């Protein structure tokens, strides 16, 4: 699951991964992937 | 599949889910992880 | 994708695989396990 | 995904996979793997 802290973060993250990968996405858009079926409080976009 | 051997141990894995990996989760709720689509007898819920 | 050379085979890695993982149970059914969507002419069961 | 470059490829890659991995029918159909959920440009089929 990706887990974003901004909205801004969450479209960054959908359109990046229009073309990239979920692990590079993340990191430019500044979210986290999770193990887990739920996100942090602290990434919830 | 997860395989727990009481109720409690499979709230525990389901609960744990939300933020941890199975294998972490499996570990802590005292749960098994197999590669069969069916549990051990000994591991029922 | 598993395929297996008779349907003996077949019963066999179904039933095998309610305990067992994909490729022990190819092996103990003498099926095989193929990348592709389709089985060979030699193993159609 | 796959991505092709000609409707030709594309037709190579389908009927590949019949038998082969991903990875070995991008390579003989000249298509690209992709980790994006779009192709690009380039690669259209």
């Amino acid at each position: 699951k990706s887990c974003c802290k901004s909205t801004l973060g969450r479209n960054c993250y959908n359109l990046c991964r229009a073309r990239g990968a979920q692990k590079l996405c993340a990191n430019v858009c500044r979210c986290k992937l999770t193990s887990g079926l739920s996100c942090p409080k602290d990434f919830p976009k």
